[PDB]
């Protein structure tokens, strides 16, 4: 009776970032011109939103943290997965196997630059634990399978607190998860009974050394959890470091008078980013040396034509690295053979231009082993997704503050972001969301969509 | 296509849609099996170009922006003709377009941005198109910003000088007005400077009959109406402890100041509002943005100030009707003002009502009825607030020296698009913003109850 389902409307809502009253006015104004099979009522959309939420008795929103009980979240997901299977009349109901993925990561944030003058409340540092469902197995066969195993569209939020990622809080979160994992592991839906097998694979290198108290093969033709956030930042930094040394073109600035003009070049480029782009590109807040958020790296690659004029780097190289990071962070399906050729050539262009600066471990793992990592669905979006939430609460806090107190508006923000994270990671809602945002449509390059083989023009 | 490019462009403004929100909205609407809905953004952008006057006086500096009204009137006349049902007006030997003009200034507070951020805007409104004395076209919203054509806005504090400076600078371009041309008809222009308050009139020159309601002390500025009523309510709130008009008295000043800071503190911990904060010269630099938030939540403001909630919402509903620019049910408004007035004396007969509150409640119906409400000012404020947002977006991809003009360039255009006669003819009766904020009593006064 309506072109857009209430759930499909909710998709269009997220894909466009439309407000409640923009959608109501969009509806009314589109009716008054003679067509009502298009959009449902917002009453129907609000109900579709409510259907994504888990029960209110399992959701803990403080002025600090936010937590869902892992039992409640898995059961919620199972139900919404069944509503996307073509004919959920499966034969094995004695046992279904839902294979799921989990992990955690942390991101930082800065609201312009405001020291001794705070623009609101919030630690500007978020720590999020997430879960992703992978395969639905009955007697050894695939019944339903995740179409985007590394997209944030299936990155369910479990518990995010606005705390810095300590070695302790990592171990604290592992045992806090392992216990609620090791304790309860059943589920029920639509007559079938579903057990859960969880794998902690959304983990980077530093977390692994924590949990244990503690190499290429020489790189054959004839590897770890790659964070989208970590890839985007450590490549910007690698490109910046090359830019500072363009005067002498040597990896080590240890030589006679090289350090003298590296700092000279670095200050020229730092100033160029501030007045040409309003970017604090390498400005340090004494937190071991590089307080560059994912926001800073995102804007460093947003305009390859301009970053090259600022840094003195080659535009071809910069655009190549940006297109790659876009494909990674989209969460969409990447044409692995088409990607490997693009990565293999980007590497060739690197040594063509800057063979003197050795490739960072992150750049090596990206360009040289990135094709395989994509192919084995081993890319971790908790990082970038955790940051995008932080940017979105500080936005919500500045909106709620105008009619609520600080301690109350700070929780109304944690309440709303948990919801926004649930709708966006909902299997039935994500089942009909556009392959690329209005944001992704505007920003992604010609080469990027070509790598994603997207017919979502 | 269901939406015309101009009608889509209206939907664009009414929703505050970005270029890429509209493109994705279109694509996503096709991908679900329906094309006939929205036109291309190139066709929408072409419609935007059609509102602009030529390179004749695209004058956007790092400071000001100005259009010659000859180019603007000819522009307006042409866009007015595109809205008449049957332009078979036989009498074309002389057409009389009667238009309205004036100017007003607004201030602003928030220094990280660029700009003096105090704006002074001169605007023009077309009223009637006369053929041999007969109505050919008539303004459907004579006080709405939807027909408030911008002539020149400079970022200057409204000085005594710049008023007279603007008066003769406008007066000269008047006598030099050649009759406009469109569709074989010849249109002469008669302008009246009535969008003017009492302040401007005493400059140019170097009352109640014992009250009788069934210009009217010059009219009513929407910007000044919201501020001078908020301030009147606050002054009542500060003196609630002793219930006397005079702030003098035995230690009254001591507890009046105590109440004023109590309420000022409530408006910060509850609302993040600077209610009477001064940055220059022992003053009361309350923005039009500040008055909008003072009335946005009458149930909450009343707990803060200790005032009667009914009264606050009543004053808010009225100021919303005034500022909407839409047509107000004059008989239904007069009854609403005349009852709000009764409620005022019911609660606070001890505080004499300010002249602005008197003019509104007692003479406001008639001022509405004679379309004597001036939106210059609030429009200048919404423009000023909208440049600071473009500056914050353009700066993040452009230098300051260019972003300071790219903002002035874009704001003049959006003031033109919003004041374009053909676009406003098919614009939604009330914004997406007005949907969320306007109260039931407000919509009923505009009689938009079912839209
Ligand atoms: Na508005
Ligand atoms: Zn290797
Ligand atoms: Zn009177």
């Amino acid at each position: 009776s309506t072109i857009f389902s209430p759930e499909k409307a909710l998709g269009l809502l997220l894909s466009l970032k439309l407000s409640k009253w923009q959608y109501i006015t969009l509806r009314e104004t589109t009716i008054r011109e003679g067509s009502k099979e298009i959009y449902p009522s917002y009453y129907k959309v609000q109900k579709a939103k409510l259907q994504c939420y888990p029960p209110k008795a399992f959701v803990a929103v403080t002025d600090s943290s936010a937590k869902i009980a892992l039992q409640a979240l898995l059961d919620l997901t199972v139900n919404r997965i069944f509503e996307t299977i073509r004919s959920p009349d499966a034969i094995q109901n004695k046992q279904l196997i839902l294979i799921s993925k989990w992990g955690f990561d942390g991101a930082s944030n800065q609201s312009r630059y405001k020291q001794n003058i705070e623009s609101g409340q919030g630690d500007s540092s978020i720590f999020m634990t997430s879960l992703v469902p992978l395969k639905l197995t009955a007697d050894g066969d695939t019944v339903w399978v995740n179409p985007k195993p590394c997209s944030p569209m299936y990155c369910r939020p479990v518990q995010f607190s606005f705390v810095k990622e300590t070695k302790d809080v990592v171990i604290n979160e592992k045992t806090a998860m392992d216990d609620e994992i090791e304790a309860l592991v059943p589920s029920k839906c639509q007559g079938h009974e579903i057990s859960h097998k969880l794998m902690m694979t959304m983990i980077d290198g530093k977390i692994c050394t924590y949990l244990s108290e503690a190499a290429c093969y020489l790189c054959l033709a004839k590897e770890f959890g790659l964070s989208t956030l970590h890839a985007r930042i450590n490549v910007m930094e690698c490109l910046l470091h090359i830019a500072y040394r363009l005067d002498f073109k040597k990896w080590s600035a240890r030589g006679e008078g090289h350090q003298e003009l590296l700092h000279s070049r670095k200050k020229l480029i730092q100033d160029r980013f501030k007045d040409d782009l309003n970017l604090l590109i390498d400005i340090v807040k004494q937190g071991s040396g590089t307080t560059n958020d994912g926001n800073t790296a995102r804007r460093f690659f947003e305009f390859p034509d301009k970053t090259a004029a600022i840094t003195g780097l080659d535009e071809d190289l910069i655009r190549r690295f940006s297109v790659i990071l876009q494909a990674i962070t989209s969460g969409e399906i990447i044409d692995v053979p088409k990607f490997k050729e693009y990565a293999r050539t980007t590497a060739e262009k690197y040594v063509e231009l800057y063979d003197w600066y050795y490739m960072s471990s992150t750049v090596h793992k990206l360009l040289i082993h990135g094709g395989d990592i994509i192919a084995e669905n081993a890319i971790v979006p908790i990082g970038s997704l955790s940051e995008e939430a932080s940017e979105a609460r500080n936005k919500d806090f500045r909106r709620f503050r105008e009619h609520h107190s600080r301690k109350k508006s700070r929780q109304a923000s944690n309440e709303d972001i948990l919801n926004m994270l649930i709708i966006s990671s909902d299997p039935l809602i994500s089942f009909t969301r556009p392959k690329l945002d209005a944001h992704k449509r505007q920003t992604y390059f010609k080469e990027t969509v070509e790598l994603l083989q997207l017919q979502d023009q």
